[PDB]
């Protein structure tokens, strides 16, 4: 699924994403959107093996199990394939593992490089929520 801007805000809204370990809900569709392009089945191999899943992209090497990653942790006790799905439920409740981790939302690359010290509010504006 290709969620809409407003579509997706609602939804992790809904999932209580908004202010979540303190990142308004702006930040979190920021990252969906550089991360994934608002696109749930979005998946990207890297260099050291691992993939990322997903409308937040989260990693096999750490988070998920895909039966590929030698030495994956699988913290979040999932099958990436999960985390494909149009119901973001299983990558919001992963995510929330994630940003927990000591170094918050710049787990997130593009989080970091695109959205971080930006007007995130942008990203929620005109939205009914």
């Amino acid at each position: 699924k290709v969620f809409g801007r407003c579509e997706l805000a609602a939804a992790m809204k809904r999932h209580g994403l908004d202010n979540y370990r303190g990142y308004s809900l702006g930040n979190w569709v920021c990252a969906a959107k550089f991360e994934s392009n608002f696109n749930t089945q979005a998946t990207n191999r890297n260099t050291d093996g691992s993939t990322d899943y997903g409308i937040l992209q989260i990693n096999s090497r750490w988070w998920c199990n895909d039966g590929r990653t030698p030495g994956s942790r699988n913290l979040c006790n999932i099958p990436c394939s999960a985390l494909l799905s149009s119901d973001i439920t299983a990558s919001v409740n992963c995510a929330k593992k994630i940003v927990s981790d000591g170094n918050g939302m710049n787990a997130w690359v593009a989080w970091r490089n695109r959205c971080k010290g930006t007007d995130v509010q942008a990203w929620i504006r005109g939205c009914r929520l």
